[PDB]
């Protein structure tokens, strides 16, 4: 149960990034690690677009272990659209080099404006394999298969705020990151890490909601209609044309969020979904609860929820685990 | 003698009006945009997330459709088409873009209540070298001068207007003041600028009905904002200050012969009010050519604007508060 960690750098509580490497010469890139998708991708040396103009581009010419593939591919998100092509090379994460098949991205035009605004180069998928010929095993599964970790498991620890680092630990669950006992839940489908829940948000309930636990979303997200009802009488103001929700930091009306599994209960107090945004004359916060319409009743438990709950993702037992993150390491 | 399209203002970020294409006279919502030079409508064969709630142009239904198909394309794509456009019951043969892919309009194509954009720029700004709609109309004897004007209502509770073919009394006070274009491209103009402590000689200023803000290059803007008590939201183009922030200076723009100003009250939009009153500042960073600034809606709300092809000028006057 010996773990292996990539340090995660926290920018303003909105995105967490870590470093990994590709190529025998070990080209460095910044990544979001995204439990929502399955591939590793990086912006290619031959990505022209404006977005790529600022990023670290992967150069195959300089890697003695590169191996052409050339298969064009296009994968999509909430985020949403991205295109390019498969390449094999040696990838290094935390300290483990392994041969992987990844995507060089040459088109990032439906990754705007998420991409340009961000200080990541590409994305490490920590999701589940596609049933397609021959999609790749996700990096953590591959590691297990190559016998480089003993368990196909990874955890997240995100620090309460700006002044401390976060951690993606691969291949072992480390006591240092939480208090009490992990609690575990069963998954319902295997596209991603999806959990069944009963939600109580202020006056609002939904029985049998499904929550994606997703490390690369910086908010709790919920269907528009339901979030519309959520905010009413809460004295939350939406900035027109922006996904931005502002309220007074000490708003006493703002409820503690409950999510109920079969046996368990997790709550999310205001303080974990509020980020101070302004401080002249009053303390003004953004609320990290935003509307995204996905499948029926589908909610995403992103960074705010994980800032409270250290979370374990076990491919091997098909479960997600939860416990109170330690306040200091 | 003008013809005006009514602009509806949503939240002060964008104004849209209606136009038509084709004999079956299909209707669409357009941004009327002096910072471009083509007409773009979404195509019936647009697929993307965005297009799926729009009014999509269907050549098949219009008997006056004439097929072009020339591929056009930073990151919006389609093909050219000919058909008759009607704007302000002025009807004309035109070459526009049917858009099939919407990602370059999409940091908020989906969020906006528009279908397309009618460009109001200069032919040399156009893809495909299209005479501008107002030029056509003057050539065709359909209006009286190649001239158009914008009146933007200083809030939601009022209609705005794009008037074509004439400069109308009803929109302004005092004299009109004119600047000659430094180039026939954008509606662009040499101004000396004075933003607080920063001055800049002979900057170029694009007068732009499709931008919702003033724009300045990045470094210059972040310097303008230092010590003003303005804060940026991580990760967005949003800047928030207290509404009666007394340190906010009036923008100043000078030509050889005229002076224009823009006080805080024109570049601030109220945003929060629980306890204290908070504002968003309609000045944002954009990097174009070296000393190029955009004078967007915040400026045009103070100043009624006149765009004149014949005399290669823009004119300015204080907009009537009440029509």
């Amino acid at each position: 149960n010996a773990g292996d960690s990539v340090t995660l750098n926290d920018v303003a509580n909105v995105m967490y990034y870590g470093e990994a490497q590709i190529g025998d010469n070990k080209q460095k890139f910044a990544f979001i690690f995204d439990t929502g998708s399955a591939n590793l991708w990086v912006p290619s040396a031959q990505c022209n677009t404006i977005g790529c103009k600022t990023k670290n581009l992967y150069d195959s010419n300089k890697s003695k272990t590169y191996e052409k593939d050339g298969t064009k591919v296009e994968m999509n998100y909430v985020s949403g659209t991205v295109s390019g092509f498969f390449s094999k090379d040696i990838v290094t994460i935390a300290n483990l080099s392994f041969p992987y098949k990844f995507i060089e991205v040459t088109d990032t035009n439906g990754f705007e404006p998420a991409y340009t605004l961000g200080q990541f180069d590409g994305i490490v998928g920590l999701g589940w394999k596609d049933l397609s010929i021959g999609s790749v095993d996700p990096v953590v599964v591959e590691l297990k298969n190559q016998n480089k970790i003993e368990q196909a498991v990874f955890t997240f620890y995100l620090p309460f705020d700006d002044k401390h680092k976060g951690y993606l630990t691969i291949g072992g669950i480390e006591d240092r990151f939480y208090e009490g006992q992990l609690t575990y839940e069963k998954l319902n489908h295997d596209l991603y890490w999806q959990v069944d829940l009963d939600l109580h948000f202020g006056n609002l309930t939904v029985e049998k909601a499904t929550a994606i636990v997703d490390s690369g979303t910086s908010s709790i997200t919920a269907p528009t209609e339901f979030l519309n009802k959520f905010f009413e009488g809460l004295d939350v103001v939406k900035i027109p044309f922006l996904p931005l929700y502002i309220t007074t930091c000490n708003n006493p009306k703002l409820p503690t969020l409950e999510f109920r599994s079969a046996t368990n209960v997790y709550t999310l107090e205001p303080e974990y979904y509020l980020q101070q945004i302004f401080d002249f004359g009053i303390s003004l916060c953004m609320v990290s609860i935003i509307p995204v319409d996905l499948n029926k009743n589908t909610f995403i438990l992103g960074d705010p929820f994980m800032r409270k709950y250290f979370t374990v993702f076990d491919y091997d037992n098909h479960t997600v685990g939860f416990a109170l993150a330690k306040k200091k390491l």
